[PDB]
This record gives C-alpha cells, sequence and structure tokens, in this order.
C-alpha cells in the first residue's frame, strides 16, 4: 500500500511575467485565499491607468453634449413660446423639435461609450488579479518547483509555481491483485500497519475501489482506499505500507487444520475422523476458501466429529 | 485476451481559466449533456456587457436617424401639396425627394450594424458555453487527470480533464497470432474466462478483426472482438481474460493421441 493526501492541489498562474517575490517558505500552513507569491503588476498598472484616461476623455465629451442639449432645449421652448401666438411656421418648431431629439440621443450615444468602457475596465483589472496569487484550499505548503527570481512564461503549459496538500486524513492506495479483485465488496473493514513503527495498528472501513489500473510491467492491479485519521503530525507521504484488507467474516463454520487434510486428484479432498464408533474413516470435503493456518470447511464434515491431526489413517480405529 | 468498455472518451476544454470547481466525483453517473468542471468566466461575461453596451450604442444612434426621417418626410409632403399648385418649380421636389430617399437608406444602413452586433453577440455568448463543460456521453468518470483548482491553458493542446468510459457492454481484444489470422471467419462463435473467478464461462459472437496490428517486439498479432453482456457490475477494465475461439467439428472420425505417434519419413 501506498499513501497519499485527502487532497492534492498543483496551483499555477496564467500571467508572463518574473516572480518579485515569494512570502512562504515549505511546511507553513496557509488558510484559503492567502497571498502567496506575486508576479510583476507594473503591466496591468499600464492598462489600468490607460484606461481611466479613456474614461476620463469621454467624462469630458459627454461634457459638451451635456452643454449642446441646454443649448437645443431652450431654443426649443424659446420658439414655442412665441409659437403659441403662431411663430415663423411648424417648420422652425419641425426644425427645433427634431434637433433636440438628435442631442438627446448623442448623449445616450456617449453614455453607451462609457458604459463599454466601464465594461472593459473589469477586463483590465481581472489581469491585476492573475499576477497576485492565491491558495485554493487549506493545507501547509509541500515543495516549489519555481524558485523566487525565475522569468516564466504562459503562454503553453500552465507553470508549476508550488503544490499543495490536505494532510488531516491520509488516503492510502492499496493495491490488491487482480485475481481477487471480484470479491473486495465495499465497507468491509480492513486495517494497515508501516514498516517503520513495527507494530502500531491502523484501521477503517474500505471506501471504494478505483475503476482504472496501472500495471507494472507483469500482473495488473486494482487500488483501494480507506480513510486513516491523523492525529500527532505522523505519516510522512508515500510511506510504505502493508495492508491487510478484510477478505470475509464467514461465522458458525468448521475450518480443516492443514496439517490433517489429505488433497487426492486435484480437487478432492480426503479427511480421516475419528468416529462414535472409535473407528477412524475419511469424508471427501468440498473447499475453496483457506487461510495460512487453516482451509475454511462449509461442508464435507459433520460437527464435532474429531478429526486425526496427525498420521491420518482410513478405516482405522484409535 | 485484453479488456476494454465498449466505448470511452477522453474530454477536454477549449478556453485558458482557472477551475473554480468539479463537481462530479469518480463512479459517479452522468447522464448526457450534464454539467461537470467550470472554467472562470468572468471574462466571457466581460465581452458579452461589453457587446451588449455596443448594441445599446445602435439603440440610440438609429434613435436619432429615426427623427431626421421623420422631419426629411413631413417637409416632403409639405412641398408636394403646395407643388399641385406649382410649388418653387420641381427642384425643389427634387431637392427634397432625394433627401427622403438618404434618410431612408440610413436607417437601413443602421440595421445593418444592429444585425451584425447581434450576429457578433452569438460569438460572444459561445464562448461563455465552452468555460461549463458538459458530458458528451453517459457513463461514469473513469480518471480525472485534473485535480481542482489547477490552473490550465488551451493555447495549444487541448487539456485532458476527465475521462469517461460505458460499461453496460464489454468489449474484448483477443490478440490471435498473425499464423491463425487468415482463418477466423466472422461469426464463428467464441467464449473466455477471466483468471481471478477461475471457472465462470462467458461467450458470444466474434464482431470482427482490426486491420492495423500492433507488436511486442517478436511476432505481430492481430485483434478480435466480442460483445459480452455485462450484469451486476462484474469485471474492472483491463483484466486479463483467457480466450477460447473456435475450428471446425468434423465428426465420425478417430483422432490419435499424439502421445504415441510414430512418424517415419
Amino acid at each position: 500500500g501506498k499513501l497519499d493526501a485527502l487532497r492534492k492541489v498543483d496551483v499555477g498562474a496564467q500571467v508572463s511575467g518574473q516572480l518579485k517575490t515569494l512570502s512562504v517558505a515549505i511546511g507553513d500552513k496557509v488558510k484559503k485565499d492567502q497571498l502567496l507569491g506575486v508576479i510583476d503588476p507594473e503591466q496591468a498598472e499600464n492598462q489600468i491607468k490607460e484606461v481611466e484616461a479613456t474614461l476620463m476623455e469621454l467624462r469630458a465629451q459627454r461634457q459638451q453634449a451635456e452643454a449642446e442639449l441646454k443649448l437645443a432645449r431652450v431654443t426649443y421652448s424659446r420658439q414655442q413660446r412665441l409659437a403659441q401666438t403662431q411663430a415663423v411656421s411648424q417648420q422652425d418648431l419641425d426644425n427645433a423639435a427634431t434637433e433636440m431629439a438628435v442631442k438627446q440621443a448623442q448623449i445616450g450615444t456617449i453614455d453607451a461609450q462609457i458604459k463599454r468602457n466601464q465594461a472593459s475596465l473589469d477586463t483590465a483589472k481581472t489581469n491585476l488579479d492573475y499576477t497576485r496569487i492565491v491558495a485554493p484550499m487549506a493545507g501547509e505548503v509541500t515543495q516549489i518547483t519555481t524558485l523566487q527570481g525565475q522569468t516564466v512564461i504562459a503562454a503553453q503549459q500552465a507553470p508549476n509555481i508550488l503544490t499543495l496538500a490536505d494532510m488531516s486524513a491520509m488516503l492510502v492506495k492499496a493495491q490488491v491483485s487482480e485475481a481477487d479483485v471480484i470479491h473486495l465488496k465495499p465497507g468491509q473493514k480492513a486495517w494497515f500497519t508501516v514498516l517503520g513503527d513495527q507494530l502500531t495498528r491502523y484501521e477503517g472501513q474500505i471506501k471504494d475501489v478505483l475503476p482504472t489500473p496501472e500495471k507494472v510491467n507483469d500482473a495488473i492491479f486494482y487500488y483501494a482506499r480507506f480513510e486513516v485519521p491523523n492525529p500527532n503530525g505522523l505519516l510522512r507521504l508515500d510511506m510504505t505500507a502493508q495492508v491487510h484488507i478484510q477478505l470475509t467474516d464467514v461465522k458458525n463454520v468448521l475450518t480443516i487444520p492443514l496439517s490433517a487434510l489429505g488433497d487426492p486428484v486435484g480437487d478432492n479432498r480426503y479427511k480421516v475422523k475419528l468416529l462414535r464408533n472409535g473407528e477412524t474413516r475419511e469424508r471427501e470435503v468440498t473447499i475453496g476458501a483457506r487461510n495460512d493456518t487453516d482451509v475454511e470447511i462449509v461442508k464435507g464434515l459433520e460437527a464435532g466429529d474429531e478429526v486425526v491431526i496427525g498420521e491420518a489413517k482410513p478405516g482405522a480405529a484409535q
């Protein structure tokens, strides 16, 4: 069994630029959305000042139309007030009511520009946020691939500045062989131990099985995972771990000691037993399940029959 | 015999951006067009608001020409109503009717702009849909190459976010040797069994033979496929499977065991 963190992340950054600083050394805890490294932000500040200058430009250009609208409006009312006395035709009234509509449209046409550029301002600011890396999730820093002061560019692979892992629950990769994967029903109880502490058993429920195998040349293997609690700060990553995965909990069922059983043919299993008569007799027994010390016998021998652990002899009374 | 899913599809994304979330867990079932991961969509929303602001701009600029068209039209009819009594020659009638054609063309010239920009709006929105990955087909999530929170860039090769596979039925890769490939007529009946269950026969029709061989150093090998049903969720991917393909059964005829044969010449 291989060992790893419950969750792990390879943090990166979208933008190119020199890495001016990296505030955190490895081994320090970091809370979510904490500041990390800081890529150079001079350029983004430049486009921001540029866009703000554009908004100022429209801020004045609107101020022009604001005055022309006053001119057209006062001209219109000043025409109508004389126009109740039938001023210089309805012609000029149509020359006044329409121009005011034009100046009215102009200010809105400018407001749309202020709208699109303020909308662009978010596009300007959003690039600036990319320069300042923040942690997606809590967990002490593991490894720093990108050392401080290195130039970096991101037009291809996402750069690997650093990595993170949540060391509070150590998932295990128990690579059970393909020969036994057919069993291994979920929720079966299992335990494991590490080579370095010899005898300090850990245990828990099996969680699930990974659909995708990865071979080591010969023999396919399939993983399985637990969820062991990790206090004390022990259990380093990728530590070797011997794993005992509960195969089954059969009960109220007999098992035959290995020393006594006979195995005719290659499937048959003679087993001499003492009888109530006191005369021993063998019985063929069906056994598939087996342990290091015993073979499980669900069927083949009546309970309480004595069995000849040594020098077994069919038809031979003790 | 190697074993694999009836269909398997890797999934990518067309756009760069931090992966804010990946709601699916591995082994979960997913129906077609279900939402999966979500790359950050702030940018696409920005271009969307920008384009909508442009449509607002033309929305007013058209309103201007709408007024000028009223002016030119009222001026024209008010010229013609006098013109039945011979107003100021046909000269001003030509100075009026032509202007109305201009104001007429102007609004259409603007409507074409509203058309091209509404057409551009689909170009804006379509990028936003790329940010939200959806599953091409039903299946369970076999693997997640890309863990949550990783930065990803699609300026080059399509990233492998997560693979999918359909396990409703299992296909087998039965690699028959090149020496025997000349036989093996399609539809010949065959069966197989896994090493891990010892004795539990599966069986079915052979489907076909793959045209393109792949080799393991020495000796070429050609594949063949079945289509075994998969009840109860058994048979993990890439499980080893011993495979018996059927040659002919001529009968009513003796066959000598090879153990004691004598073969002079």
